[PDB]
Formats: structure tokens, sequence, C-alpha cells
């Protein structure tokens, strides 16, 4: 699917090993500290597609599918998929080629997309960089395909970031020499073929900043689908330029201020407000980025605070910002693990309750987004517009006039007081009636044009014109 196709999507990101087992168990042990395969499979995902689709997601992103180093290293097994060795075999822990094709087909039968995580930068190896036996790598079975061994020490030296090896001498990550024609041609042929074989709709590309920029236009072209790159840097001046060589990148610029704004009641609304506008103007296209606050490479949101109101607000922001929402499996069950491996909890141990607070919040936020898009072809390209902030509040507006969603978010938290926010700039016509689609109340725009927004419990408020909901399932 094309970048334009992907603008309207909403992604549930999951670890294949940790989301769902074939046997459907909700009690099978998975201690994150063990760092071992816990048994999640592609077939398991198929059997829980109702759970995922019940939150209003339209797509999944799964972790890499290639065959990995086999060892239990000193950092555990390759359960996460980022230590590949044999790119023409699948990781058989997850199932077979037919299983992966079956997953793709099951998604497509529901009108959903498959996004697959891919690594081009490196292989993985158990042990020191000087000990590598290059014959284990398929097809890159010779040291001639790799950069000379060195570790990355200075992340402000971009040549070293690209030409030296990630990892260390416990688990080393042999760095492909991606300037070589034979390497580029092989990866380009491989990615086009992977996409064809499994009918992949989009790719999430790992470790983009570690491969020189001139590799990526050719790779994105050969893939033939939307590619969203992981450029792990919060500086929009470093990360947004990667959108000149790839369709989208993960919105790490928004991540840090978004997390800070809502992880405590004293978080900065200014920094978030200002970053929305910086990204809007400085990034090639904010609506092709992916918005997140939680993933497998940072502490989960609830590791910072268990306040459920704060968690609802940050999840609403993810869904209603410019770009593609990305929610990380377990976030909807208020998982609170810290840094790797603790943030790789098994989703099945929650029991997959569809009535948890964040499952319902997310479902309501995705419902209004999916619906507004079905009625407003301009929604996905309308640049999200921050219209208000104060010490504990940010409000924003997105969508064609007459059909705009106006979202008011708060970091007051679960003990927040009750009051009425007189919101100007929403752009609704006086006396028009709005539905608050999270809690399902109605408010009326005053004659002065302001919206008197009832605030309470630190709860997020999402407004949409009542008349436009006629015939929808939203709020009765
Ligand atoms: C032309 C693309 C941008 C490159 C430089 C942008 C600098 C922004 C902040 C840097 C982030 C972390 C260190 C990387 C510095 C570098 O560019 O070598
Ligand atoms: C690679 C092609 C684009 C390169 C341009 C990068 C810097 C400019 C970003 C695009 C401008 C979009 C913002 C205008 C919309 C708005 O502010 O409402
Ligand atoms: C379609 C395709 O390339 N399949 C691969 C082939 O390239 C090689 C072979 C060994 O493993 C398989
Ligand atoms: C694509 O499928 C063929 C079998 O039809 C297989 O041999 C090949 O290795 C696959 N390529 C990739 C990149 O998975
Ligand atoms: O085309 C790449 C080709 O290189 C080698 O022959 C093997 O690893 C094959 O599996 C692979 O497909
Ligand atoms: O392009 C396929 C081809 O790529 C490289 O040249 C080698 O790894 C071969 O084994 C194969
Ligand atoms: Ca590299």
């Amino acid at each position: 699917a094309t970048p334009a196709d992907w603008r309207s999507q909403s992604i549930y990101f999951l670890l294949t090993d940790r989301f769902a087992r074939t046997d459907g168990s909700t009690t099978a042990t998975c201690n994150t500290a063990d760092q071992k395969y816990c048994g999640g499979t592609w077939q398991g995902i198929i059997d829980k597609l109702d759970y995922i689709q019940g939150m209003g997601f339209t797509a999944i992103w799964i972790t890499p599918v290639t065959a990995q180093l086999p060892q239990t290293t000193a950092y555990g097994d390759a359960y996460h998929g980022y230590w590949q060795q044999d790119i023409y075999s699948l990781n058989e822990n997850y199932g077979t080629a037919d299983d992966l094709k079956a997953l793709s087909s099951a998604l497509h039968e529901r009108g959903m997309y498959l996004m697959v995580d891919v690594v081009a930068n490196h292989m993985g190896y158990d042990g020191a960089g000087s000990s590598v036996d290059y014959s284990v790598f398929k097809p890159f079975s010779s040291q001639d395909y790799f950069h000379p061994f060195c570790l990355i020490q200075n992340y402000e030296d971009q040549t070293q970031v690209e030409d030296c090896w990630l990892g260390d001498n416990t688990v080393s990550l042999p760095d492909l020499d991606t300037t070589k024609d034979v390497v580029k041609n092989e990866w380009y042929d491989w990615v086009g073929s992977l996409v064809s074989n499994y009918s992949i709709d989009g790719l999430r590309i790992d470790t983009v900043k570690h491969v020189q920029k001139d590799f990526w236009p050719g790779y994105n072209k050969a893939a033939g689908v939307y590619c969203i790159g992981e450029v792990l840097d919060g500086d929009p001046a470093y990360t947004c330029p990667y959108q000149n060589v790839m369709d989208g990148v993960l919105n790490y610029p928004i991540y840090y201020p978004l997390l800070n704004a809502f992880k405590s009641t004293s978080g900065s609304m200014d920094d978030l407000y200002n970053m929305i506008n910086t990204v809007k103007s400085d990034c090639p296209d904010s609506t092709l980025l992916g918005t997140f606050v939680e993933n497998h490479d940072n502490p989960r949101f609830a590791s910072y605070t268990n306040d459920i109101a704060l968690a609802k607000n940050v999840a609403a922001f993810i869904i209603l910002n410019d770009g593609i929402p990305i929610i990380y499996a377990g976030q909807e069950q208020h998982y609170a693990g810290g840094n790797d491996p603790a943030n790789r909890e098994a989703t099945w141990l929650s029991g997959y309750p569809t009535d948890s607070e964040l499952y319902k919040l997310i479902a309501s936020a995705n419902a209004i987004r999916n619906y507004a898009i079905s009625k407003d072809t301009g929604f996905v390209t309308y640049k999200n517009w921050p219209i208000y902030k104060d010490d504990t509040t940010i409000a924003m507006r997105k969508g064609t006039d007459g059909s705009q969603i106006v979202t008011i978010l708060s970091n007051k938290g679960a003990s927040g007081d009750s009051y009425t926010l007189s919101l100007s700039g929403a752009g609704y016509t006086a006396g028009q009636q709005l539905t608050e689609v999270i809690g399902c109340t109605t408010v009326t725009v005053g004659s002065d044009g302001n919206v008197p927004v009832p605030m309470a419990g630190g709860l997020p408020r999402v407004l949409y014109p009542t008349e436009k909901l006629a015939g929808s399932k939203i709020c009765s």
C-alpha cells in the first residue's frame, strides 16, 4: 500500500514472541528477565485479531521475521527478531511461511494492513566481533560484505554511526557495507521479494540512521510500499531530514515532549505545543510520521506513573495527532515495564480484557478518527493545529471546517478538579451542538463562539459536531 493509503491507518505494534501463543494460553509463563522465547506465533496473532480490531486499529506492525542467531547469548535469545543471520529462512519459533501468509490473508480479509519490521544495517552474532564466523550469514556469507569491525563510540560522528558496528563484544552486530553494489542489489531484491511473498502492505525499517542516506531511496523504491523508518533521535533537525529519503519516520521528535507533558502533573505543555508546530513546518510531511509514546526500546508510559487519567490523555493524543497512530501491545492494558527486557511483557497474561479502561478509551478515540476520515477526505492531510495551552492543558484542532475534531487534553491527573474551560479558536459555529465522544455528552458552542468544556477527573475530551454523527455507532 502507498504512503497515501497509509495516512488513514492506525497501527497496533506487537512483538510476535510476546503477543499470542498458538495454544491461546493466557497463563503460559513469560518472565521478561529470562530474555527467552516465550512462544508467541503468527497463528496466535490470527486468533486474536478480533481483540485488536475491537480497538479500532486498521493495521499491525510485527517484529522481524527472518531467521536469527540460535544461541542463548548472555543477553538472552533472539526472541525480538533484531539479530538475524539467514534472511532467506523464517524464524521458525513463529511458525512457517504458510502461517505468515495466512496472517497476511486474515488481516486482508478484515480490511486491515500488515506492516513488517525489517533490518538492513546488521546481522547478529553470539560473541565478540573478532570471533565472527561469517559463513553462518545467508546470503552474506563472507567478511567482504561487512564493514571492518569497530564499535560506535561517538554518536555525533555520523560516519562512525554508519560505518561502525552496533552492539558490543557480548552480542555483536556485524555491520553490512551498504555502500557496496552487491550488498545494495541483494537487499533491494530481497525486500521486493519479501513484500511479494507475504503480501506485505508496509514496512517499518530498523536502525535507519546507521545506514548512509543514499541507501534508502533505492530500498524504499524496491519495497514498493510505504516505509516508516526508525531514526532514534529526538532532534527534528536530525530526524526529519530522513523523510527526504524515506516515506516516513517514527516521530521521536514528538515522543520526548509528549511523554514529559503527561508523565506527571507538572509536565510541560509548552514543549509539546511548540514541537507540534516545529514538526508541522520543518518535517517534509508530518502526516506521514508515526506518533507513539510507548515501545520496546523505552520505559512504558505507566513505568513513569500509574495514573490512569494521564494514560488516557497520552493515548488520545497518539490517536488524534497528525500521522499514523502507533500503540504498543500492553499499553492498552496499562503495562508498566521499564527498559528492555522489562517492556517486553507478554500480552496474553493480561487475559486480553476488552473492558479495561485504556482498551475502551483507545476504542473510542480510534472510532471517531476512523469515522471522521470516512466523512472527510481532508482529515488526514489537514495539519494538526494547537489552538490552546495553559499550565495543565493543551487543545488542538484537526479536520476540514465543519467536520473538525477538537481535542482538549489535560495533565491534571485522576484527582483533577472540576471546572469549565472556555475554549476559543475551535472554529465551530455559534450555538452548534458538539458531542464529546469519549464520555458521550453534548455541549453547545456559546454565542461568543467559545466552547464551555466541562473538565473533570483529568479526563481527555474529544469534540465533534453532533449532526455529523447521524447514523454512526458513536455514542448511541
Ligand atoms: C541534514 C540532516 C541533519 C544532520 C545534523 C542535525 C543535527 C541535529 C542534532 C543531532 C542529533 C544527535 C547527534 C547527531 C549529529 C550529526 O548530525 O552528526
Ligand atoms: C522532501 C520534500 C519536502 C522538503 C521540505 C522540508 C521542510 C518543509 C516541510 C513541508 C511544509 C509543510 C508545512 C505547511 C503546513 C502548515 O504549517 O499548516
Ligand atoms: C520468496 O518465496 C520463494 C518461494 O516461492 C522463496 O524461495 C524465497 O526465498 C522467498 N523470498 C523471501 C525474501 O522471502
Ligand atoms: O539471492 C541471495 C542468495 O544468496 C545465497 O545463495 C543464499 O543465501 C540464498 O538463500 C540467497 O537467496
Ligand atoms: Ca551501518
